[PDB]
């Protein structure tokens, strides 16, 4: 039996509908009759199904569901779609709200907005993963299992803690807020440049261009060692590629477009490394150094 009359349900999904409400599209939940016809239907759309019985059925909405894990370890039910088509990466700092459950509706777990390092983790395992996954303004409903959770130890109350049950799944509001991209920098990877503000189009400078920059060195505890280039001081301008400044700003301004201003975190072998920097403060000798980047303008060699 058959049909007649942008965006489709999959197999899966939540579905609402008008016939003559509301289930998970395909699996066991009605008649295994007429779920196979639903998936080419759209939003406001308007089917007469044909089974040798008929049925008009409005497709009204749907929510997805996903595998994420391909695993049935976290099932993602997106309740908002966020905006674009980016999903952030391991080295990324993410901001997010989400209220973590029990499967009775206990809350464990919440916050307001709190930012991490997606390779770091927040809460448990499923979070870092959801988020890989979201877009931005995305808002989810996660349905975890205990090793995406925390597993055989659970988690002790401690505050503002629930004291997850070792072996418990768990029921987690997600909203991927925003993000700020971090890339890795240099053979190495240890340079970590952040973007704060995003610069205007694809051009970067190439080895040997002209920079103008603002800069600002600070030591990991905030304490500002340098500041160069600021429209209160001399403009500041280097040639990339020459060690006209320590390798970590070296490598990120070549990484940058104009306009951009980045975050850069450069360990001490390409900064001061191990001897001391009497500047605002002293750079003590080993010192990871976080350097605020402006990359004002350049000319390309």
């Amino acid at each position: 039996g058959e049909e007649n009359e942008w965006d489709t349900p999959e197999v899966g999904d939540e579905v609402e509908v008008h016939y003559t409400f509301k289930f998970k599209l395909g699996q066991g939940q009605v008649i295994k009759g007429w779920d196979q016809g639903i998936k080419t239907m759209k939003k406001g759309e308007n089917a007469l199904f044909t089974i040798p019985l008929q049925f008009d059925v409005e497709l009204l909405s749907w929510t997805s569901v996903r595998d994420i894990a391909k695993d049935g370890g976290i099932f993602k039910k997106i309740l908002k779609e966020g905006d674009k088509w980016e999903n952030p990466k391991d080295p990324d700092e993410v901001f997010v709200k989400y209220e973590a459950r029990l499967e009775d509706g206990t809350v464990v777990s919440k916050s307001e907005g709190v930012e991490f390092t997606v390779k770091d983790g927040h809460l448990c395992p499923a979070l870092a993963k959801a988020v890989k996954t979201m877009k931005k303004g995305e808002k989810v409903l996660l349905a975890v299992k205990p090793q995406y959770g925390f597993g055989e130890m659970g988690r002790p109350a401690a505050g503002e803690g629930g004291a997850v049950p070792p072996n418990a799944s768990l029921v987690i509001d997600l909203e991927l807020v925003s993000w700020k991209t971090v890339t890795e920098i240099g053979d190495d990877k240890k340079i970590l440049k952040k973007v704060l503000k995003e610069x205007e189009g694809y051009e970067r400078p190439n080895e040997g261009a002209v920079v103008t920059v603002k800069i600002t060195g600070k030591l990991q505890d905030g304490t500002v060692f340098l500041k160069k280039g600021h429209d209160e001081q001399e403009p500041f301008e280097f040639k990339t590629d020459e060690e006209a400044v320590i390798e970590g700003l070296d490598r990120a301004v070549l990484n940058m477009k104009k306009g951009e201003v980045a975050l850069v975190t450069i360990p001490p072998e390409y900064a001061y490394g191990s001897t001391e920097s009497k500047q605002d403060a002293i750079v003590p000798p080993n010192s990871t150094v976080i350097y605020e980047v402006e990359l004002v303008s350049f000319v390309k060699d």
